[PDB]
């Protein structure tokens, strides 16, 4: 597959925030997202624009030690400084002893390992995290992606213990991808919608056991994705997501899906 | 594909509890088990007889915002009011994108989502949750159903920490649908018995690679179900299911599957 | 299968620790890895070497009542006594309704059931606790195994917290058995590797759709294993486990694959 560069900025941001970004001064939480098709590499031409050391680490995909974004692998960053990091994917195929190699394919992500602990715990507390999703060849694409991040007790790093709200029309395939970080487990759960426990989120046919969920527990860097048909059976409306652990939607680890009519319309909420 | 008609009340109980019943006076913690097949159509008459807003929200199955039961979408019930809820199942099908649309199939529940809190924390920590299974066509049906609900350090409400007991005869197909609530996570065990991580509980043939796990961490809203053959390999006996995070066993989170012989003796 | 017979002996340790051995003075926390194929039996003579009541209990495998390790079940070991216990095995296979009975094969584990309280916590924290490895008939075979524990915040009941180290060399077939106590849930991660979340952690081939992962959540009595070729499409290196749930990787709940080139050396 192909072999690509992008440049990526580790800056401070405004309430003592961090954040990765495609160009300086357009930092964002979560990080902008990375799509790749297996077989593709990967160069992030990756500068720490901060005053303290910053790394780039990535779940799932292939990368040698040297991109490792580690201490134990000197592979983080100094404060200004920069640092080429190379991700590799793969397809599935059979290996010569006559196994199957598993490919990258899936809903992944990437994070800083430095700030704050070796482990990253300031650098991802304060918003050193995006999403990667690897595609199989055939793969279904969406005409939207999503990505919510409940980080400790937040969805993205947002105020008010409160989560953004994502727009589609009636019919849209929707993609959701599905990161957590820090301290807790979660629940999370989407009114209206469900998706399958499975490598994309949708069953692959009436042979896919997988079970069809609406709800599903995640601990710290757990990744999944899925594609959903936005208001699928259960028409227009404010679909709620929410962290289902009661204590979490009670502090405000809410947002909305509103599902719009054709003609720009929803059914009237209240939020 | 039927269309079905019930009645649901929500009550206050003793203890400080409420729970959802078919009839005034009859309501149970859970709630009565809702069964469906896939195309099925409820409608739900609830009657809120209690003095504090509250409401019908399911998980999995298919509802307009106008059944979402939540304070957002407007559709929760004043007290000693009355709200027809609609729930609808689909069965799988290729859609025109040549996808497959999932079916409505599988082991879900229902619960109040605005008694104490806009999320139902008050009427899930009283008792408001119940069971919802719905089929596909040709699936196996079981000999009895058990619902077992970790709410917070509960089972179903029950005091003491402990959990109900449920009867069976070795070679019974035994069902439980297994819902967790409120604020902690769990494990989920069974001694002498073992089900695959799937849709039914059960491997469908040597073609499913699915886990086959005798233990399954748990959150708050999660729901599973699985069939058993009940003493399949293992025999007669005081079968102890548990949470299995120690203090939580340790505080009593305990109850037994009893399967007993044919002759209907349980060895001890 | 076969019919095979071993000895276990419950001993306490240095450190207030208590560990299975399958000679006397040789206890290890974890136990010794107990691996069995489809269809065997297997008789443990257990003696309990402790001045307190032990058992012998075994996840996902097939055992009487007799053979419980548990009270309820007067299955237990008084101080210093003797108890063969028996696990049995079975392939699967379609029962005579048609259903798939779904096999013994898994990554499973044993633990004491009475040590401290009568769900085994005080046994469990001081490290009565070890792998069973059930396999398929034409199962991939690794060149090594390795067992990581996730009880409470330790890795394997080691001091201050640190996991051990794991040493291969680019190539081999590294089988890891992940088993979980106590009473906190963790994430499971490894730098560099990735699995399937199913039976074996290897995908069938092309048809399978579990979900590749490099970090799984787990809890108390969770057990699940998988094999990777080290380095593979990633090189020689220190590959870092660590649990990925902050606090706990701050803490020191890591450990190293150190993955050696052919030549021996492996990258600063
Ligand atoms: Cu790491
Ligand atoms: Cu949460
Ligand atoms: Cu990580
Ligand atoms: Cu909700
Ligand atoms: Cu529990
Ligand atoms: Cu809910
Ligand atoms: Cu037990
Ligand atoms: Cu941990
Ligand atoms: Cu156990």
């Amino acid at each position: 597959g192909e072999v690509r560069r992008i440049k990526l900025y580790a800056e401070r941001l405004a309430d003592g925030q961090m954040g990765y970004g495609l160009e300086k001064g357009r930092a964002t939480i979560p990080g902008p997202l990375i799509e790749l098709n297996e077989g593709d590499t990967l160069h992030i031409e990756f500068e720490n624009t901060m005053d303290v050391r910053a790394s780039l680490h990535v779940h799932g995909l292939d990368y040698e030690v040297s991109s490792d974004g580690t201490t134990l692998n000197k592979s983080d960053v100094e404060p200004g400084g920069t640092r080429t990091y190379t991700w590799r994917t793969h397809a599935p195929g059979r290996r010569s002893d006559g196994t199957w190699r598993a490919g990258s394919a899936g809903y992944w992500h990437y994070h800083d390992h430095v700030v704050g602990t070796e482990h990253g715990t300031g650098g991802i507390r304060k918003g050193l995290y995006g999403p990667v999703i690897v595609r199989r060849k055939g793969d279904v694409l969406p005409d939207a992606t999503h990505t919510i991040v409940f980080n400790d007790m937040l969805i993205n790093n947002r105020p008010a213990h409160s989560g953004p709200n994502f727009e589609a029309t009636v019919g849209d395939r929707v993609e959701f991808v599905m990161i957590t970080h820090g301290e807790y487990y979660h629940t999370f759960h989407m009114h209206g919608h469900r998706w399958a426990d499975n490598r994309t989120g949708m069953l692959t046919g009436p042979d896919d056991p997988s079970q069809v969920v609406d709800n599903k527990i995640v601990g710290p860097a757990d990744s999944f994705g899925f594609q959903v048909i936005a208001g699928e059976g259960v028409g227009a409306g404010a679909w709620m997501y929410h962290c289902h652990v009661q204590s979490h939607s009670d502090m405000g680890i809410v947002g909305l899906f509103l599902v719009k009519k054709t003609d720009g319309t929803i059914p009237g909420y209240e939020p």
